[PDB]
């Protein structure tokens, strides 16, 4: 017998400012650092970028309007921190709130929770241009005083926020693979970066505490659950380290307020340790969480790594299935294949399992609730004659994980919500347009703009079922 | 770039009362429940018992000179809580307390340590006999009574204690596989009891911190760490619910005190969830010990278990490799072959390096230092003409996981010391004579008592050097 879903389970969508929203320039909006970086050759697949995207930002009546088709209960999005703050510093821009708010106020007449991410890797491009952004602690007071101007301005129609989206992501692709911006390759400085942005998430929780002390805020952590290879202690013991390194560096962090001892220790011994201040590990350690938020797609299956093994491996951003290699710290882990799961077009492992051993994992570490702000399947979709969309493998993918979702809960892990990734198509960071994650199809690729126009999606279907019937029919 | 062995890490050996005492019923001594339980027929292998054991009670001087040959800088044993008080909780046995005021006054008289354990599975059988001992809320009181004793008297000599030896397995062995006293075979009483030695164990530790404010103090858990056979979801699942119900349902408890939610739930889905008064849960959590206790023998690895599948196994008791068999809780986990370790003639697994990946996971989610209680090789040993003892096997099992206590200190661990099973030979439960651990041999089998006299073997030189050099000459 497994639990039901509570009855307020919060059965959602999600989105992200630069991959929807274009308008880059209307209304006052200031420059970020993702403007710049996909406009630089060779950042992007096909040197696409946001500038339009799918235009949400002149179409979200008509996105809202086939939200209340579907049911949702909730939309998460985020907040295009340029658009509030052009400089990052200066003074408000109304136009920008006045969006958000049309935006939320729409939300909320269709009976929709709206879920708000603080930040989605868009930081204003004056800020890296005055001082470095997350290299500087002056990006504290900065992003604590954006946060405080929304809190006050939607915390009475908010109630559900999430801090910094897959702080492990844009710090680790920002500053070691310099794959966003800004670009870097320095592990040193990455570690700063992450402290910094550390200092910055339990300073907004506190803000929080004070300026909305009725509502729930967490940050959203970039999950991949670690497995060893096989019973081989030398690969169990890359699992400890892998886990360790890349899950409970962010996640202790978050719950605890202290770094993992190991992971320390082995920085510390290269130097590569980040600087720490008075006053830090207080601030660290006295900003709780209400959730801890999860964007899960897969798991990671690793093995021993000798001192001179791998490093920095290929990413699939072409969609051609088997182009990715293995990546690893020398020393102590590298990622193999698993061969006990399949894979999708750009190499993404498909393991619903992973998602409840994974849930299992963080209720039985930290004791805290779960927002799933993000899952999907990135995919190829076709568009049939007739406006049909027959994305069969994205509902099974769908339905498997919502189906683990319930083991987890019956399994007593405390899930607040599901939020799909994504409620309609977007433009991926490095993959493009043709790698569509969204309920809605939207008519647009990587050579031809054409007309941006929406296309439910068969999975728009199921999943308006899902949420009917409460989780209860998949 | 290995870290040193602190400079007072405690090199130790080990032992517990009912296996090297004998002298069962001198000087006033009560029968215990393992005097009774072992003098049955079928209990013990070939009928062994601990009636004369290797007469330690009559030798400990001899003992205690070649701890000192030795240089043991500790020496780990257990008070017989029936020499102390005959009928378990009337009037105290002086006599019996003088016998480890005597051998606590030698190992100081030689600059060893006394580490003290209250209980090591020998409660006096009048307690059995009166209110069935730890299944019995009466037993806390009695407990408490008996360790405020040892406290009390030698508090002001002894700073290392340890509470509970085991009690995941004399409580499973005795009341899930009845394999120990009481022999009893009842999941439901097991996890009663199972609770009340929690409330025993949290009990005694406030009683300590008034007592012996300036003590160390700390349960000794059998810390079998779990692996999954391979990276199959089902079989990382497996693992992961081998890991909480085997390991965090006891370390849970005893650094946060609270049962892990997954494994309650899976118990109250079947009411065999222990019985909760109020008041529990606050002694639980307000008892932190000053160190984790870790006996450490070897890994475990798992697979998946449908619930068809695998229940109780058979274990080894004869020396005989090979005639162990799967064991596991049916549609959680089963117990297999690791196919990347040796076992001994027992089928114990060779697992140095598992001992690293335990104490990395007790430091990494507990942040409790560590002191390990009890690590060995058990074995056949020939003596051969002269009184030689070549047990190279044992050096060899020894010195590999002292190195990977090294790698671990070097990880950041906080390891204590490092108590070796055991000084001399003595009775093992349920294996009998043959089955040794000792550094010192002693003459006696199965058979006969011979003449009992000891016998250096071996790696009684090789540990001396190894505590000369404090770890650096393995
Ligand atoms: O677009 P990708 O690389 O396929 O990732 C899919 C998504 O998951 C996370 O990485 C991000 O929070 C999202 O913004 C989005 O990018
Ligand atoms: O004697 P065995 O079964 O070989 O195990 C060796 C040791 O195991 C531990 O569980 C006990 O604390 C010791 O008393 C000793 O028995």
């Amino acid at each position: 017998h497994l639990k039901p879903f509570p009855p307020e389970f919060l059965w959602g969508a999600a989105s992200a400012a630069y991959q929807v929203e274009g308008a880059w320039n209307e209304d006052g909006k200031g420059l970020s650092v993702w403007d710049v970086f996909a406009k630089q050759p060779g950042r992007t697949f096909k040197g696409t970028n946001g500038d339009v995207a799918v235009d949400h930002y002149h179409r979200y009546q008509e996105d809202v309007a086939l939200m209340a088709e579907m049911g949702l209960k909730a939309y998460r999005f985020s907040v295009s921190w340029s658009r509030v703050f052009p400089d990052g510093n200066g003074a408000v821009n109304e136009k920008g709130l006045d969006f958000y708010d049309r935006l939320i106020e729409e939300l909320r007449n269709h009976g929709i929770e709206p879920i708000v991410t603080l930040y989605h890797w868009d930081v204003p491009q004056a800020l890296m241009d005055a001082y470095g952004a997350w290299e500087s602690r002056r990006i504290i007071d900065d992003f604590d005083r954006y946060a405080v101007t929304l809190f006050q301005r939607f915390g009475d129609r908010v109630k559900y926020w999430v801090t910094l989206n897959e702080q492990n992501i844009f710090i680790s692709f920002g500053y070691r693979l310099g794959l966003h911006p800004p670009g870097v390759k320095d592990m040193k400085r990455m570690y700063e970066a992450n402290h910094i942005a550390n200092l910055a998430n339990a300073k907004v929780i506190q803000s929080f505490r004070h300026y909305v002390p009725d509502g729930k805020i967490g940050p959203s952590f970039a999950y991949s659950p670690m497995y060893p290879y096989d019973s081989r202690p030398e690969n169990v013991l890359a699992f400890e380290n892998a886990e360790e390194f890349q899950n409970h560096w962010w996640m202790d962090v978050y719950a605890w307020g202290m770094y993992p001892q190991a992971a320390w220790n082995y920085l510390e011994s290269q130097g590569l340790e980040p600087t720490v201040a008075p006053g830090d590990w207080e601030l660290l350690q006295a900003a709780k969480p209400d959730f801890m938020g999860v964007n899960y797609y897969q798991t990671t299956t690793v093995e021993h790594n000798p001192p001179d093994g791998v490093g920095e491996g290929v990413m699939n951003t072409t969609g051609k299935k088997g182009t990715s290699t293995s990546s690893g710290i020398p020393g102590l882990f590298k990622t193999v294949r698993n061969p006990h799961v399949d894979t999708t077009n750009w190499d993404w492992a498909i393991d619903p399992v992973g998602l409840r051993i994974g849930l299992r994992r963080i209720a039985n570490r930290y004791q805290l609730p779960i927002l799933i702000t993000e899952n999907g399947l990135g995919e190829f979709d076709t568009l049939e004659p007739g406006d049909i969309v027959n994305d069969d493998y994205r509902i099974d993918y769908l339905r498997r994980h919502v189906q683990e979702i319930q083991r987890a809960i019956t399994d007593g892990v405390d899930v607040l919500g599901y939020c799909a990734w994504s409620f309609t198509d977007l433009l991926s960071w490095l993959n493009g347009y043709q790698k569509r994650y969204g309920f809605v199809y939207v008519n647009r690729d990587d050579e031809s703009e054409k007309d941006l126009r929406r296309i439910k999606k068969k999975s728009f279907y199921w999943y308006q079922r899902v949420i009917e019937t409460n989780g209860a029919e998949l």
